[PDB]
Order: structure tokens, then C-alpha cells, then sequence
């Protein structure tokens, strides 16, 4: 079947097709169409694009502060502009092309475009182009671009190095230094804050006979190729285009041309791709049995996960990867929270680098919490190169004044750090890895552990301490106390640093206390705050109450009312006095979060009813809200209405649903927290899959939507394959050598010794 | 000297006189010349004046919240109207009359209309008009209306009561009940919220045969009384309003009644009204020798606050008094801080009152705490009749946006208390008197350091306390931490708790700890605090930082150069998002403040640094601004800059230099604390006068403007009398039995012992 929405179909449930030119969804489809491989994204743009239809190449560490303000990714000149001019008249994509067709091959990361369209001179031009970032060269992208007349004609192929691209806040690169090689052009700049050098090289190719004449100016370089088109006989342009910078490598210039002088030719180049490919899916791929459209879409997500995770070098996932500079390429809570569990449970490895990422940043938050009158590591809210915080104080206009706002994303929204103290003990109980623990996962938790300390409160005469003036996952209420989250979140991060400290053998933990400087006082105090800590509870309606007050604001229901109240629709909704903030409507997940995060500590009745009390109130404006409350919908009996927000999540992007822009900052580009969650979605979500103790946990369940689904799951150095139908479970040890494991299905405990068991439902 | 300002002037500086009329000044005239006798106002209008000239008569006790927002006093039928028609046509104020003039004669709280006006006629009509109200008989305004022609013709003089009055926030009465009785008309009303009864009666005697017809409408009851004027031959008209609510006796409308019968002619109400105004006088002149504007400023100042201030009942001095409804009747921080040390030091009974007022509303201040998540005595921020909180969350609106905005003024401006707690303080140490502490003060301190120790928050890791998200009294930063005002009022409450805890008779301790539950786990926690909060102190310039943080905003020098940043000038400056927010623009005295309430805590030296540092930061935006810089100035060598202070400080209403209306809300009318401030000034500031423990202090300064000041002030019953020139300092002791004193002169030495000595000033 095919028709996933807009004019968009799948055929395979491999690609994904657009089969109509709209110019006004050029970005959306630029994102969306995108190819990457974790070193750099780019755009899916036409080869004959430039800034005004989006055109981008993002690469990783290249993080560059030319407006003084906006610490972001460079863009980095375009070495496959391409434009064709047919007997003077210049190629453009009309909305009447007389055939058009585009696709993005989820397989393997190949994107395409078939077009055919009639000139002034009569002659109907075809163009076959396909792009892709290689998985086997991180540092190359390559296209192959054939075109075709139906009439003998004069055409003009002009093709080159763009340096007047895209960058949202400024021109990265200044001083570009143009030069030439046997295989065509190359350029080198010096980012404009800390001045890297970047380099990019052209390798140009052309399989028909020309007169070909270079020219550079101050805007690029390239060259002219004339023509005669005969009718019938295609012409085929081979390019790579190559970046090094200096933070990949010390002479990035020499490295980039001995890149080209190895590069073999595209079609072998794409073979070697492939491969990269089929191992990447052979971890990551998901099925979903008899249907195709959910089938397809979870795939697009999963596939932007991947191309967004740079594997090649200690980096952050962007929040929105690589697909354009918003959000500045760097690591939110969502790389943890979002985008880990796929790695932690696929490929832990990858989930254990990104840990280690947060180990090596640990004295860029070490020293915000010191900036910040803390102590410990408080995590940067937006985590670059080295940790520092990279979000601005001012990151939104109140856009009715013109003026400044300041929100504090970047000081009273803690819950980053034992967010991060979270994913390393889940790291932890899920693979078993004492080592990690030993030389990274023990310092950050004591680190993060200090800091909670140091921002805690205690009231004497309530006798107990608590967590006031933070921020909690609902954006858009700052200045709140205890929120129910944060305290859960604190508590767990406490109770790990305890577990540590009674677990780990005695020159590990003096290893540790000596490289942080930790003391018996800070001790007590931890195990003082662990008995003595405020934590929000359920009240007599089983309500988890949110923050401190959250029950005296007004209650909205449905949320989505409260837009009524707005006066322009780019207004930024919340603090400090956005239409929400003396509302109960929120943007997201909170409550919700925390049963995200802590499935077993409450019983089902007490998540049921947060989830019937906190949804009507939800706005979902955030893209991680849908998936969060997708998987805690499916374990409590309201499958249908899982299987609706597991809808609204992943089509986000495909179906082009959320805002670009709002209080004056833009927002957009492709979300990569929820293109994560796609698959936690069906795993943990409708599976069911969590490890509590040493103790595995199942409960499938099946949206009406699908007759099966079927994962893979790694616990412990053991590969669980999970395939799940609508009247059975089982689950299959593959594992080059099985040791036995005691699942929880629904709750009961069943052995799996052997290879294999089913259980009805 | 005549000239004040505008057209203002003074003939014998017991008098304001304006002599043009000012259509457009409505709002500053009818607030500048009002009357009252601390149990109402009575605008400064004209007797033809209704809701559109803002006539208004403010009672107090008749709070009402009709909008379902704003708890304010009612505005209550007007029983002077009086209209006047010469042959048919109305007499109505044009701008350009024949002649104007408006007296306030701030001697005996009477203001006055005289003006002539030609008719259509041909007829000049001259109209008389006088009113106070009355000092011996609270319930009670009067008017005394003359008309006179210079030429025979009919009139009518049209007079009642006016149902239909200006109100700020909505209605406050319903159901009114027209009746009758012998000397004129009667109207009985209830409040919306609450129903408490209010009755307003009218008597009326005109010196005139006429033709008298009464009518009563939905809108008020009169009558017309028609006339044939002769020239020359004035016809006088006799007015009292007498108001009673339920809120003051158990029968309004029989209490308003007896008071009608028992009311004598004008003329003898107005010697009896003057009998306590040479009384209220002899408590508080403050004479200033050569200088009638700045002696009649003074005097002007005072009248208000004496006028704004209830001693019929225990109820609070409003922030705008009784002017008008703006800040609602009700007691700021401005009641203990700016209106009562001109009653400690000249009237200490009412300085005491005071006090109890605020120990009456203790449950109140308990009621906001526990409401808050707190414990003890978190005193409201707007205060009336019973302590609760009336101040609205939502205050102000965004002027940009039309929408609410959020400020704190209710729930993080947390200094209210330890002010509180201050006052009962320095009221005991002015007075002696013990009583008071053991039956009053003790409690209230106790629960204001029980709030205090709930408020802080203790930092495991720094080991110390801290006051977290408060607002100090620059009221345009919320949200800071560690306001240094706050902290240095926070440990004086403490420590006075200590010393009470470690001086008080046991019988009394006990009977009080008993009372509150006074535990003494919290007595500890209180010591602990005592020894261990966080005080923000001189740096290595010598400033006092005035939050953590603080000096880390934006540096603007003058601060009013912040303004060029508005887009409209009537926004809120404040949180959340206005000019001032990230900036070191602050709005009045705060750090300043704290020398003015501990003048003997910090070095001269700092405090002068620190006046440097902050004077050219202060916009002064706050009526409460420059007297504070003054009080300072004055005893750093800046004489002349206090001065300047001193001057803006008393013109404030008399030249109308502040707004009336800032981010949607109506914040005019006369400035109380300002009022109250301008005897401090003097006294306090100039005269130097202060009690520190035992010992009391003078250090008079005397700047240029002036040949002498002359005041009393009472300590430990001791009754003093301190005139200052340029070269000496007399000090006469006027009590009925002597004692003798210490005395402090520029920080020495004199034992006073004997009726009077001079010292040399040099
Ligand atoms: O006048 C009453 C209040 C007005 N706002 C600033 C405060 O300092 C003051 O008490
Ligand atoms: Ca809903
Ligand atoms: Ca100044």
C-alpha cells in the first residue's frame, strides 16, 4: 500500500517518495529528504539550489559565535552547486514540471530526484540526480547527476564550490582561500570566533565531451561546460564533495586532498555505503507486521537518529541533529532521555560513548555550577565542545514589545544533571558494565550528587529539604518548587551515589573521593537529604501535583483554549507572561516523565490517573510530549489512544506538523528527540520493556493497527529477539553463547533457559 | 511671601491660596484641599461638583471588594450638593470668572471657595463657600454657602444629596432607602460584599425667606428652595452630613439621627472644630524661621497626615490616606516606617495605637503565613480591617499587551514584618513603656522571628542561612536574594526576640510562650540563626551590595536615562519585563533605608559611600524616595543635597510631580507616607534626632534656606523642646515633672538636669 499523506507514499517500506514540487515546503522537505552520517548533514536539496531554497551542509565541531550571541555549527560551502542552462535558458523547478518525483531511500541514506520538464526551445530536459553522505568516508558527500534531452540542443553545465550558503546567525567563515587540483576545486577559511580552518574539495567528473572554462570570484568557483545535448544520449556529472577541520585533524587542507586522491568512483563508493548500511540496520531496524505506512515512518525516524549520532568523535547528538544549525548541533536532556535508550539496548556501545561524551564535558559543568554559586556538576542545559552552557540567557523576544525576555533554561531547569546521573545507572543495570562505573559513571554520579546538595534547600522547621526556583520538563512554568520530576530525579541520583558507596571495592571509591575531593560531611549530608528530602506524592485523588501551587492555577481543558487568549500566533507561551503561565495547560511531559522513567515505582491505578488528569491539561507543543505519553498510555490499558500519540509523534517531521519560529528564534528543522523515541515507542512502549532490579520486564501490547511487531533487545551481553502478535509473545535468545535469564511477563516470572519461549497475549 | 508654584501661594504660612481655576487639575486640587478628621475624607470640591469633578467623601470602616478584585472603602452619598440658578440659568466655574480664589487654611482643616461670575442677566454673582470636618464630631462635615447678587433677580439654590458618586472600583452600596426628618433628608444604604449598613444624613437651614419643594429621585432626594435676591443682601445656606455604618454602632441610622439633633449652628461647630486644632497644632508644628514656603509646606504635609490618620478607632492610616480610594484605606509598610514617628516622638499614645492596631490584626498576619506554607506572622502587604492580605496578585496590566501581570508585592515582600517588629522596638526604647511589651509587643515579635526562621532557607554546604526570592522596598526588583535591607531587619527582629527572651519577668514569658506555643527547639533555631544567617556588609569599597547579583546588572548613571527605553509612559518599569529589570535603576531608598532606620550601625564614612553609589542609581520614582535621602544626606555633610530632597519631598502633592496612573492602576492621590515623612526630615534628619538605647542623640544641621527650626519631641515622658539657629542649639525641657537625661550633642556628653540650656552649634 502507499499513501502516507500529503502527496507522500512509500513503495517498499524502505523510501519514502514525494511526487509533487511545492516550493513553499522547501526547508521542511530539505530536513526532511536530508542524508548525514553523524560528521556533518545535508540538506535535500537540488543540486542547482543555494540559500534560497535552504541549501546546507552542518558540520560537527565547527562551532563558531560570529553574532556574539548564538554558538552554533558552521555551514560550509556547497562543492555540488550544479545549474543547467538550455540554450541559455536556466533549468528552475516549475510547480507544472511536466513530471516530478523525489525520494529518500531509507536503506541507505541515498537521496534522489527525478525530473522532467519542456523548455522555451522546445526541448523536454530530464534530470536523474542522487545524492549521499557517505557511511564508509564520514568526511564525503557524493552525488551523480545525469541529464537528458528528447531534442538535440546547446546547453550549459556550470558546476562548483557555493561560499554564499545558508547560516541562520551569521556568516561562519571568513577569508576564503581558493585553489585548484587535478580533480577540481578546493577552498579553506578560518571560522570567524576561534578561527579552525575548514576545508572543503570539489571532485568533478564529467563522462561527455565539452568546452569547459574555470572561473572564481569572491562568492565561489567552478567552471563552464558547453554543450550539445544530443537527443537521447545522457550526460552523467560525477562529484564528491570532501570537509576536514582543523578539529578533525591537524593539516585539514592536506587530509581533504589525500581524501580525494583515494576516493574511488561513485557507484563503488555507494557499494561501500550499502554495506555501512546493512550492518546499521541489521542493529536498529524494528518490524511492524501488515503495516506498511507505521512501518515506513518508523524507519524515517529511526534513520534520522542514526545520521544525527556522530560515532567518528566524543560529540553531542543535535536536538535537531544535523539538518540545519538550529539548536546549535548540541546535546539537550533528550540525548539521554530520547535518543539513548535505542543505543543502550541495540548497540550499547554507542549509548556508553555517549556517557563518556558527558564524562569529558564534566569541567564545562563543573564549571557552570561554580559560575552559578553551585557546586558539583550542573549540567549545561546546551552542551556543545567542552560542557560549557552554549544557551543564551535571552533565547526568546517577547515579540508584542520587541524586547528581550529572559527564561531560564540554562540555570533553574536542573533536572539535566540527574537526568544525566540517571542514564548512567541505567546504563549500568542494563549492561552490566562494572568498568564503565569504575572509571567514569562513579565520579559523574558523586559529581552531580554534590551538586544536588549544594542547590538543595533545608527548612528547619519543616525539617526537611527541597528543591525551589526550578524549571521543570513543562517549559513554560519557571520559578516553581519541588517539582514532582526534579525531586524524583534528585532522590534517584541520591540513592545511586549511596548504592555506590556501600557496592563499589575500597580503591575504586578512594580513587574517586580523592579526584573530586569528597568528604564524610558531603556524605551525610547526601544520606541526611535521602530520609529528610520533600518528594511529591500522590494526594487522596492519587494526583501527583506537579510543582508546589500547579493546583491554584487556572484549569483549562482542553488545553488548547487557552490559544484563544494569544494576541500574535508567534508569541512565545510561556514565562514570563505568556497566556500559560497562570494556567495549568503545559507544554509536555512531566508527571508523565517521570512514569517514563520510573515505570515500577508507582502502581498502575495512581499512573492511570495522572494520565486522565495531566493529558487534558497537555498541550503538546513540544515534539517530545506525543511519545511520552504514547508509552505510558500503552500500559495502562489505553492502547487505541497509545497507538494515537505514537501517530502524532512520528510524523512529526514527515507530515510537517509542528511551528518554525517562535518568540523570534527559529525551532524548526528535523526533531530528533522524537525521532528516537520512535522506536522506544514500540519498545518499551507497546512491548513493555524495562529492566527494574537484576529483574527483566515484558508487557506487550498491540494497537488494532498492526497484527504484530517484532525487536530486537540486549540485556546484560544476552540479544533478546521479542516478536510480538495479537495472541502470543516470544522471545528468542540469539547470543553466540546464552546464559539464562528470568523474564517478568505481565508480571510473572518465567525462565528463559533454553533458547526460546511463547506465552499467550 | 506669597509664591509656592503654580498659582499658588501662602499669605500668613498657615494658608494654601490658588487664584485660577483648573478645570484639568480636578484630581491634584480636590486631593491637595480636601478636609477630614481621620474617620473621613471629604475632596476639596466645590458644592455644584459631582462624579465628574471627583467629589468624593471616603469613609472609613465601609470596606467593600463589589468588582470581586479591589477591597477598598466606600465612597458614600454626598449631602453638600448645591446648584445654584440666577433666572433660569445654572452657575457654573468657567476658567475665565470675574474672580477665583480656593484657600485651604491649614490651621483648623477648613478649605473655602470664594468666586464671582457674571450671569446672562446681567446679575454678578458672588459665591462664599466654607467646610471642615469636624474634629469634635467625627460623623460630621459642615458647609457654610453664601450667594449674593449685585442685583435684584430670582434664583434657585438646588441642595440634597447626591446618590450617584465617584467610585474607583465599582459600587459599593445597594438598596439605598430614602427617608425623612425635620431638618432635611436621610439615606440608608448596604455594602455589596459584606452588607454592612451606611447611613448618611442631611440637615439644612437656609437665613433666607424662600419657596421650599423637596423632590426624591433613584439618584439622590432635595430640594429646591426659590428666591428673590436683592443687591446686596447675602443669603447663607447651613449644611452638616453626618455618616454612620454598622462597623461603627450597632443602630447607623439612629446614631446618624441624635447626631443631627444634637448639631449646632456652623459657626459654633467650626469654634469647637478649631478648640482641637490648636490642640492637634500644639502636638506637632514644626516651625521653620524665615522661610514661608518651606515652613507652610511643612505645616501642609502634617495636616495631612493628622487628617489621614483614625484615632476614633483601631484602624489603619491608609497609603493614600482618605483622599480617595487609591491604595485602599489600608496600612503599608508606610504606617510604622514614614506616618508614625511624628506620633511616637509628639504623641506617643497614638504611636502606641498604632501598634496595637497591628497586634489586633495578628490573626490576619497568621492567616497569610499559614495560607503561604509558612508559620508566625506574615503581616499583609495591604492591610484593613482584619490583617488578611488585600492586596491582588495581579496588580498591574502590561500596558503593551492589555494583559494581567504578576508582581509580588503580596507574597515576596517579606520585609513588611521584621518593619513591624522594628517599630515595636524603637517604640520601646523612645517610650519605656514596658506595659505594652508585656501585654502586646513581646507576642508580635515572637511570631514576626517565628515567620522569619520559616521564611529563611539553611545552606548545608555554605553553613550559613539565607532569605531567598524577596522583594526589598526598591519595589522594581523581584526575586532577589538576600536584599540587604531584609537581612539587617531579619537579625534586629531576632535579636529583639533574644533580648526579650533573656529580660522579660517569667511570669509574663510564660503566659506569652504559652499563648503562641513558643517551643524550644525554635528558640534554638532563632540563636542558631542569630549566629550563622548570611548579612550582606560593606565590600572593599565600603557599598553594601543591595541583592546577590545586583552588581552585576546593568550600570545606568543617572537612572532616568532608563526611560528612553519606553514605549508607552504609563508602563509598569518593573517585573517582569520592564526597563528597569536588568538594571542597577532602582526605585527608591533601599539600602539607603537602612541607615535611615539604624543611624548609628554603620561608619559615616561607608554611609556616605554608599550614598554616592546609590543616590545617582535611584530614579526616585517613589513618593517614599527623597525624604529617605535627605534623612541620610543631612548627617553626612550634605546639607544643602538634603535640602534638595527636603524640597522635592514636600511639593510632591502642593506642585502635583508624580502620575496618578502607572500600568493600568490608579496610584494618585495625596502622599501619605511623604506627608509623614516631611516632620522626620526635620526632626530626624536636620535635627538628628535618635534614641540609641538609652542613649538619646541630636546633631542639628541647618541648611542655608533657613535662619532656625524649632520642635518638640518626647522621650521616656520627657517632653523637649529643640530650637536651632546658626550658632546654638537650645535645648528647654517642658515637662510637668522633670527628670534628668543623658543627651548625645554631635556624639557627646550634657546631662540635660534643668529646664534649659544652650549649647554652642560651631
Ligand atoms: O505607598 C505604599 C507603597 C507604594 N509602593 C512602594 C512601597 O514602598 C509603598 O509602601
Ligand atoms: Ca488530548
Ligand atoms: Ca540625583
Amino acid at each position: 500500500m502507499h499513501e502516507i499523506g500529503e502527496h507522500l507514499t512509500t513503495n517498499t517500506g524502505w523510501d519514502i517518495i514525494k511526487n509533487r514540487y511545492e516550493a513553499a515546503q522547501a526547508i521542511t522537505e530539505g530536513s526532511n529528504f536530508m542524508i548525514g552520517n553523524g560528521f556533518m548533514g545535508y540538506r535535500g536539496t537540488f543540486a542547482e539550489d543555494g540559500k534560497d531554497a535552504y541549501a546546507a551542509c552542518i558540520v560537527t565541531d565547527t562551532w563558531d559565535k560570529a553574532d556574539g550571541k548564538w554558538e552554533e555549527l558552521s555551514t560550509v560551502p556547497n562543492a555540488l552547486l550544479t545549474l543547467l542552462h538550455v540554450d541559455g535558458e536556466p533549468f528552475i523547478m516549475s510547480e507544472e514540471a511536466a513530471s516530478f518525483e523525489r525520494t529518500l531511500d531509507l536503506s541507505q541514506g541515498v537521496t534522489s530526484r527525478k525530473v522532467s520538464q519542456r523548455m522555451k526551445n522546445g526541448a523536454t530536459i530530464t534530470i536523474h540526480e542522487e545524492k549521499f553522505a557517505s557511511y564508509r568516508k564520514k568526511h564525503a558527500v557524493l552525488m551523480k547527476y545525469t541529464v537528458e534531452s528528447d531534442q538535440d540542443t546547446d546547453a550549459v553545465l556550470d558546476t562548483g564550490i557555493d561560499y554564499d550558503v545558508w547560516s541562520i546567525n551569521g556568516d561562519h567563515l571568513q577569508g576564503h582561500h581558493y585553489f585548484s587540483h587535478p580533480t577540481g576545486d578546493g577552498v579553506t577559511a578560518k571560522t570567524v570566533s576561534y578561527e579552525d580552518t575548514v576545508t572543503v574539495v570539489e571532485t568533478c567528473s564529467l563522462d561527455a565531451d565539452a568546452s569547459e572554462e574555470d572561473y572564481q570570484n569572491p562568492d565561489g568557483s567552478g567552471r563552464t561546460f558547453s554543450l550539445s545535448l544530443e537527443a537521447g544520449k545522457p550526460v552523467t556529472l560525477e562529484k564528491a564533495m570532501i570537509i576536514y577541520s582543523s578539529n578533525d585533524v591537524d593539516n585539514p587542507q592536506d587530509e581533504a586532498l589525500l581524501e580525494a586522491k583515494h576516493m574511488q568512483s561513485y557507484e563503488e563508493e555507494k557499494a561501500a555505503n550499502r554495506l555501512e548500511w546493512d550492518n546499521l540496520w541489521s542493529h536498529y531496524d524494528v518490524t511492524i507486521q501488515n503495516n506498511i505506512i507505521d512501518q515506513v515512518a518508523l524507519r524515517f525516524n529511526i534513520y534520522h537518529a542514526i545520521i544525527a549520532t556522530p560515532v567518528h568523535k566524543s560529540l553531542p547528538i543535535g536536538a535537531r541533529g544535523l539538518s540545519c544549525q538550529a539548536y546549535q548541533g548540541a546535546a539537550f536532556w533528550d540525548q539521554e532521555i530520547y535518543n539513548m535508550p535505542m543505543y543502550l539496548y541495540s548497540n550499547p556501545e554507542i549509548a556508553r560513548n555517549i556517557l563518556k561524551y558527558r564524562h569529558r564535558t564534566l569541567d564545562g559543568a563543573r564549571r557552570k555550577a561554580k559560575r552559578l554559586g553551585y557546586e558539583g556538576a550542573y549540567y549545561a542545559w546546551i552542551s556543545g565542545k567542552t560542557g560549557d552552557e552554549l544557551c543564551p540567557d535571552f533565547f526568546f523576544k517577547d515579540v508584542l514589545s520587541g524586547r528581550d525576555i529572559r527564561n531560564h533554561f540554562n540555570d533553574w531547569q536542573i533536572h539535566i544533571s540527574p537526568d544525566i546521573a540517571y542514564a548512567v545507572k541505567k546504563y549500568h543495570q542494563v549492561t552490566g558494565d562494572d568498568a564503565f562505573i569504575r572509571d567514569y559513571g562513579a565520579e559523574m554520579i558523586f559529581e552531580i550528587a554534590r551538586f544536588l546538595a549544594s542547590h538543595a534547600v533545608y527548612k528547619p522547621m519543616r525539617g526537611r529539604y527541597e528543591f525551589m526556583r526550578v524549571q521543570g520538563p513543562d517549559q513554560y512554568h519557571e520559578n516553581v518548587d519541588n517539582n514532582a520530576f526534579t525531586n524524583h530525579q534528585a532522590m534517584f541520583t541520591l540513592q545511586a551515589a549511596d548504592e555506590l558507596l556501600q557496592t563499589l571495592d575500597e580503591k575504586t571509591l578512594s580513587a574517586v573521593k580523592e579526584k573530586i575531593g569528597l568528604s564524610d560531611d558531603e556524605i551525610s549530608l547526601w544520606r541526611d537529604m535521602l530520609a529528610n528530602t520533600y518528594v511529591p506524592k500522590p494526594d487522596k485523588h492519587g494526583i501527583i501535583e506537579q510543582f508546589d501551587g500547579y493546583y491554584d492555577l487556572e484549569t483549562i481543558i482542553p488545553a488548547k483554549k487557552v490559544t484563544e487568549r494569544l494576541i500574535k500566533e508567534d508569541e512565545y507561551y510561556g514565562y514570563p507572561n505568556g497566556v500559560t503561565v497562570r494556567t495549568q495547560c503545559i507544554k509536555q511531559a512531566d508527571v508523565i516523565q517521570l512514569f517514563v522513567l520510573h515505570p515500577h515505582l508507582y502502581d498502575r491505578k495512581t499512573v492511570e490517573l495522572n494520565y486522565e488528569f495531566y493529558e487534558p491539561r497537555t498541550l503538546h507543543f513540544s515534539s517530545l510530549s506525543p511519545s511520552s505519553y504514547a508509552i505510558v498510555a500503552a500500559q495502562i490499558d489505553k492502547v487505541e489512544e497509545a497507538y494515537r500519540n505514537f501517530r502524532k509523534s512520528v510524523m512529526i517531521d514527515l507530515l510537517n506538523t509542528n511551528e518554525a519560529v517562535s518568540g523570534g528564534t527559529f525551532i524548526g528543522g528535523i526533531h530528533t528527540a522524537a525521532n528516537g523515541a520512535s522506536w522506544q515507542m514500540v519498545v518499551n512502549g507497546f512491548g513493555g520493556l524495562s529492566v527494574h532490579g537484576d529483574d527483566i520486564h515484558l508487557s506487550p501490547r498491540l494497537p488494532d493497527a498492526w497484527d504484530g511487531y517484532t525487536f530486537k533487545a540486549i540485556v546484560k551481553g544476552q540479544t533478546l529477539e521479542v516478536d510480538v502478535t495479537k495472541e502470543q509473545i516470544t522471545i528468542t535468545n540469539k547470543s553466540e553463547d546464552r546464559k539464562p535469564l528470568t523474564l517478568h511477563i505481565f508480571g510473572e516470572k518465567s525462565v528463559l533457559d533454553s533458547e526460546r519461549i511463547t506465552k499467550s497475549r
